[PDB]
């Protein structure tokens, strides 16, 4: 019998938080969280200059009506207020955001314009617009009105207003993923008074990441179907109900690093229990491609802590064609250290090889495939297929060759290597003056491996296009053998109920023309705004 | 205005049909049409014995109701009939099939059964049913009845004379893939009267495979619904018409296997990007999906056109025994490696000093003896290179929980010295409980010609590789780096595109081959093949 106001008048809250310009003490340890975003304005004016996105997804927004519905919409309305029963919705705002409009948009196209203002006075008004002075008065309004929903499109304090009170169903809230100066700050969302519900994809606009996500207000011919049931009629791990609730909560879940997710999701829920090699046991299957645009996002996962000085020298070091592992521990690059201990050594059988000589992995085929491995400093040069410079070659004077890859996956020196490849080998695209790059891998430790894997090949993608005068456009990633191990299961759970945040950015240097000559100076990573660690 | 009697009453009518024994002076060159499927009965029992997925799908549609949308239905037939004010669904059947029914099924369990006869009456019968004896009572009785749907569950007299009256709104009709003798028939449906707007997956159940289609008469408070507009605010290529792909775009549900691959060529034709190739014909593009068949349901030969299977099971073959030379398939009149051998073909590759159908170390000499130096194709290669076939069956045998079981085509050495480089890149397997999967790579895939072909290859070598391991074949999974389809193509696709597809044929080896080298082309049977014209690319 009960109703809220909102809920009869449909009131919604739509808005644009970027990050503020702080002081950096504790850096190193600085937390994020939803808060990260509230930066509304500066001078009068957004603390940005102008988002083309943002911007047409506020208009889309606040312009759609359904006319179809609005039936529906009227009735409860008009009976909620005991009274009987083109279409535009209404959008409210603050005096200070009115007046910070040009005169050519004055008043907002297709909608209803209301400006909540002590000062002003309807009757020298030039414009045809409503005023009000009191929040109580919008309710009354809206009552008198035809109109679809109702939008609370501006005004710190506006919105700060109609939090307090209730007054807000939901909030449609784009998140830019840049720091700016600010005058004025979206309030502190308590999180037992809303939750997300949905979450966009990511996207590039003016010189920034942002996504676009949803909260809501918490509360604590379409016959053809029945051929969809009979579809159904042949359906019917150790997972609880409610160890997902955040994860199955939402609606929409359009965020690209739900690619991720969702693959381990998919494994807990439906996975095959296996032993392995390792004696841990995992949950596997068998066969997913993931696909990341690189043109409007860096795809680092966010739901965790992940650090790439590591990825990138290990990188490096596979393009100078090294095996030697004890480059890598000299700058305490720790990632093939295991692979190279006596023991680790003697298991392969490997009885006469160096500490730290990993052997013809990576680097080596991927420089000299088919060259004689003797140990890691001997002279290589000119010895073998140089894979890499052949690729290059191919992509700058015969782009459209089907014929690009790169494989590591060498079966006559399987055996002599520390241990044999997981990525199996890259294969590249090229269109329009874009490069995209598909990476095999065989063997998926989606915990632990698998998130510095697609950082990997994502930055590498980068460096072979920008060598190339190509822009990257996809990195697509397909895994063979795809486990979660049984020791990993526990945090993966925690991963998976958190929400992501926009994406970071990867800047190279510009000056760096051939895929040799990058160092470690060269990479920069802007934006990264991420949940805390997570130890598997 | 004027309202259609199935339409108020909701009548339909599910069947399921077999194939028929017909002559064998054709047989080699069979045409097939939807009228393939029309056995419906045999001495009074079903051509088929029993068909436990059938008779579970018969019965989830017919006892499904939904009683929300009751309320919308009653008013619509009080409407018609200009009146004001468990759920169950009524099945109409014929005297002679009630009583192919076993007393212990009768009546059918949760619905309301009805049955016409003019040589019994309601005194004749023990059970609660309403027994009616002319079509026109049937109306009428449905008028007084609460229920959700009508179904005609036939007699081969029932099916016929509904169809003849109009009184079927959609036909819910089981193919059942093989052949059993049949005295009574489906009627013939008319492709103007009806047509078809889904088709079902493809399954396996007691020995045959079936599918479920369905025919539809021809006209011859919760709302984030908003919020989904909302997020699809930002959205808009080759000379593509509307017309093209009509009866495609005409189907609701499009679950039978065959639309993987249908459906990543139409979204390369809708959404691909023109470019030059190295052969000069030009192609449309697009990079990166992934194909998955369930073997053990079906053997995904595809079946909007013709394909014979003896050229690439001679090839396979060919691989496996580790040849490279041309003649022992030309000598089998296989000519898949034809244009790749010849003098001219040779030279413009560089191989001056290759003899024509020397194909250099290609995809067998890498699986029996990759690293070796290839000589010519008449050397011994016994024990030289790594022999990766054996060791991946090996591996799948000894070590099923590895996750290298690869076996790899793509030898960067070599690659100058083959006539070509491989397009299938490797095969990756996986084995869970006594079942064998496998991934195959390939790097540059012809839509319209290759692969076909490929799918077909992989699917019966995955049979090959699970029956000498002791596995049951599961999932043949196909992923595509560089996938084309060539200009020349495209009137041919746009084609096949338009055709519904049959559910597909199984494969058959000899129980006794125990080792990957003793199979031979007579061990290998494809069964049940329907299939559409021959198209020629
Ligand atoms: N999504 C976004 O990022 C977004 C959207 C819009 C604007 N902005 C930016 O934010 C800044 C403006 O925000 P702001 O909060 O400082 O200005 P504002 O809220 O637009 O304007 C404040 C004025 O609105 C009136 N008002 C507020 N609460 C009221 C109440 N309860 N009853 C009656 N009147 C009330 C008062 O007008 P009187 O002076 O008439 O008493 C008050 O001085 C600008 O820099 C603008 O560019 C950002
Ligand atoms: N594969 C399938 O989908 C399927 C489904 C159902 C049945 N079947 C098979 O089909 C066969 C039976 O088919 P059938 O054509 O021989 O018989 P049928 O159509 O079930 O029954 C015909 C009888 O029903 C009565 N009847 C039909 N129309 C009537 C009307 N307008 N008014 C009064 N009575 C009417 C007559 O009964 P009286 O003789 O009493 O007058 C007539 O002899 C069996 O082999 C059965 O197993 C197959
Ligand atoms: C777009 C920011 C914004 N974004 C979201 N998701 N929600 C909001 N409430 C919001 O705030 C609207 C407050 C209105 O503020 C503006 C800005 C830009 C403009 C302008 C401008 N300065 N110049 C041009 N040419 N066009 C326009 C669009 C007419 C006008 C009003
Ligand atoms: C199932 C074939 C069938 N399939 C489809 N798609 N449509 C039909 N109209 C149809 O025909 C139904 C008319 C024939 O009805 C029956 C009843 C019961 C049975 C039986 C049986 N003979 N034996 C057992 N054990 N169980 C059952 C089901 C408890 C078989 C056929
Ligand atoms: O870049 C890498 C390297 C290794 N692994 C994982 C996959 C397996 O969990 C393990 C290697 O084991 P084998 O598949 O080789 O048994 O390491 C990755 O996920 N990514
Ligand atoms: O099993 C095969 C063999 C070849 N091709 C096609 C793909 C290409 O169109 C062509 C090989 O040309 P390149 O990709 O090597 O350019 O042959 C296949 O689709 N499947």
């Amino acid at each position: 019998m009960m109703e809220q106001v909102c809920d009869v008048f449909d009131i919604y809250a739509i808005c644009a938080c970027c990050k503020v310009e702080s002081k950096n003490e504790g850096k190193k340890n600085e937390v994020f969280n939803n808060y990260t975003f509230r930066g509304l304005g500066n001078k009068g004016v957004l603390p940005w200059k102008c988002n083309s996105l943002d911007m047409k997804y506020f208009c889309a927004v606040t312009t759609y009506v359904n006319e179809s519905k609005y039936e529906k919409l009227k009735y409860k309305r008009c009976k909620y207020l005991n009274k009987e029963t083109k279409l535009q919705n209404v959008v409210v705002m603050g005096r200070t955001s009115w007046e910070s409009i040009p005169k050519k948009f004055k008043p907002l196209s297709n909608r209803i314009n209301v400006i909540l203002s002590r000062t002003l006075k309807k009757e020298d008004f030039d414009e045809d617009v409503y005023i009000i002075n009191k929040v109580e008065d919008l309710i009354v309004l809206l009552g008198k009105l035809n109109y679809y929903k109702c939008f609370i499109i501006g005004g710190s304090v506006v919105y700060q207003e109609f939090l307090e009170k209730k007054l807000i169903k939901k909030i449609y809230f784009t998140r830019i993923n840049s720091t700016y100066e600010c005058d004025v700050f979206f309030p502190e969302i308590n999180e037992n008074e809303y939750q997300i519900i949905s979450v966009s994809d990511v996207y590039t606009s003016n010189n920034t990441t942002l996504d676009f996500i949803i909260y809501k207000k918490t509360n604590n011919d379409d016959e053809e179907e029945d051929d969809f049931v009979y579809f159904n009629f042949n359906k019917e791990n150790s997972i609880h109900p409610n160890d997902f609730q955040i994860y199955n909560s939402l609606k929409y879940k359009y965020h690209p690093e739900y690619q991720y997710l969702n693959i381990i999701y998919d494994i807990m829920m439906n996975g095959n229990k296996q032993s392995d090699r390792t004696g841990v046991g995992v949950l596997s299957k068998f066969g997913y491609i993931m696909k990341f645009d690189l043109s409007q996002y860096f795809p680092l996962l966010t739901t965790k802590k992940l650090f790439l000085r590591g990825i990138i020298e290990e990188l490096l070091w596979f393009i100078r064609g090294e095996t030697n592992g004890n480059t890598l521990l000299n700058k305490n690059v720790r990632i093939w250290e295991a692979n190279g201990t006596r023991e680790f050594l003697d298991n392969r059988k490997l009885f006469h090889r160096e500490v730290n000589d990993l052997g013809p992995i990576y680097g080596f085929q991927w420089r000299h495939f088919g060259a004689e491995y003797t140990n890691m400093y001997d002279n290589y040069e000119n010895k073998g297929v140089d894979q890499l410079k052949n690729i290059i070659n191919l992509i700058k004077n015969d782009p459209t060759s089907r014929r690009i890859l790169l494989c590591a996956w060498n079966v006559k020196d399987l055996d002599q290597m520390a241990l044999p490849p997981c990525h199996i080998l890259c294969q590249f695209y090229v269109f329009d003056g874009k490069l995209s790059c598909i990476m095999y891998q065989r063997s998926c430790d989606l915990g632990l491996g698998v998130p510095f894997n697609i950082a990997s090949y994502s930055i590498f993608t980068h460096m072979i296009a920008q060598v190339c005068n190509l822009q990257p456009a996809q990195f697509i990633h397909v895994l063979g053998n795809a486990h979660v191990y049984n020791n990993h299961i526990d945090s993966l759970k925690i991963q998976l109920n958190r929400i992501p945040y926009p994406f970071p950015t990867l800047k190279l240097n510009p000056d760096i023309k051939n895929i040799e000559d990058f160092t470690i100076s060269d990479f920069t990573i802007q934006n990264y705004v991420h949940h805390e660690k997570i130890s598997m």
